[PDB]
């Protein structure tokens, strides 16, 4: 997600610079018009008033398109990430015999995973429910799916935690630190 931030911040440098050419231009536009009648003083303002309206609109598409690509990029990984751990905390599973804390290592990376995909997903709709609200209110329904299915999918893994209940047993406190 560094590379995010520092996209992020990048966009807002040049969004900051565009829009101080911009004040200056308009600047120099008034001056370089004081000579001049007051419907052609009042069409400069207008026109200087719709530059920065278009440049805030071009900044409002490079954020969105900034963060549309980093969540697919992020869901990619995050996925991956998710799926090789299920593997080693359900081959740890299988293990003869079963290791409680080798278990219990690969059962955390895979709630961690979990939880990884879970915060950031809640994290960017909260952003966007704080900002714009009724645009929240569009995909509200998408991300409340995306999330119950894995709270859905953890819960199943975990579930399958008691299909070794000696080693359930020995972790289960451990496991409940993960949890809380």
């Amino acid at each position: 997600h560094a590379h995010f931030q520092k996209a992020k911040e990048r966009l807002e440098a040049k969004h900051r610079e565009r829009m101080s050419q911009v004040m200056r231009e308009w600047e120099e536009a008034e001056r370089q018009a004081k000579n001049l009648p007051k419907a052609d003083k009042k069409a400069v303002i207008q026109h200087f008033q719709e530059k920065v309206e278009s440049l805030e609109q071009e900044a409002a598409n490079e954020r969105q398109q900034l963060v549309e690509t980093h969540m697919a990029r992020v869901e990619a990984m995050l996925n991956d990430r998710r799926r090789l751990a299920l593997e080693n905390y359900i081959t740890a599973l299988q293990a003869v015999p079963p290791r409680p804390r080798h278990v219990f290592n690969m059962l955390k990376k895979y709630v961690r995973a979990e939880q990884k995909d879970r915060q950031h997903t809640l994290k960017h709709f909260e952003h966007v429910r704080m900002v714009d609200p009724k645009k929240a209110a569009q995909i509200r329904s998408q991300v409340m799916t995306h999330l119950r299915v894995i709270y859905e999918r953890m819960n199943q893994s975990l579930s399958l935690l008691y299909n070794v209940p000696a080693v359930a047993e020995e972790i289960q406190d451990e496991v409940d630190e993960l949890l809380q």
